[PDB]
């Protein structure tokens, strides 16, 4: 379960989770079927903020997430992905990491930090 | 040894250590004495590529590094403090972050993703 630690101000840094939750992503919104990649996220203002999506397939484009009310979903795009390899049981892995769209470029620091460590364990 | 994954394009994201060394800081280029804070580092196309010091000061303004070269030496500026508390053996202390000044909004989130999990080990 990886971590960031979060800024609350007087600047005032202080460790927060990295949450993961499955989801079903694909190449359309359509697409988006089976769960086949894991979300990053924290909750912010409006509950549930995803940031990055862990996925070994590199074909996905969109994101689906029920609504945390259960009212409807919300279809969130992604970027391109970003290939590393780390070490896993039958077999090591290519795993692609998406950053959602117009993702800030602190937040696209801070998951990178903050499983970097996550993916170097051979 | 903290660490971050760094990019090599194509997309390619690859495990990169996060180096660190000690450092004198003070609020004066001059009172630059005796090491005072650690200093977290990256070796770039110009080695040593230093972003932030951990001090158990909050008092700290500039920061000096004798050239890798043993020419002279390069005095860097520091940002503003960032005060968080981590256990420390003979009682838990409330270390400073000192973010190099224009520190990149990318390698700000880099570090603070990068130990985030360091902060929290409780």
């Amino acid at each position: 379960f990886l971590e960031v630690l979060f800024q609350g101000p007087n600047n005032e840094l202080s460790p927060v989770a990295l949450r993961q939750m499955s989801c079903a992503a694909g190449t359309t919104q359509t697409a988006c079927t089976d769960d086949n990649a894991l979300a990053y996220y924290n909750n912010s203002k409006g509950g549930r903020f995803v940031l990055a999506l862990l996925s070994d397939h590199q074909d996905l484009k969109w994101a689906r997430f029920p609504k945390s009310d259960g009212t409807g979903t919300i279809y969130t795009e992604l970027e391109p992905p970003c290939r590393f390899v780390t070490d896993t049981p039958k077999g090591p892995k290519v795993k692609y990491l998406y950053f959602i769209k117009g993702l800030n470029n602190l937040n696209r620091g801070m998951v990178l930090g903050s499983l970097a460590a996550t993916v170097r364990l051979q």
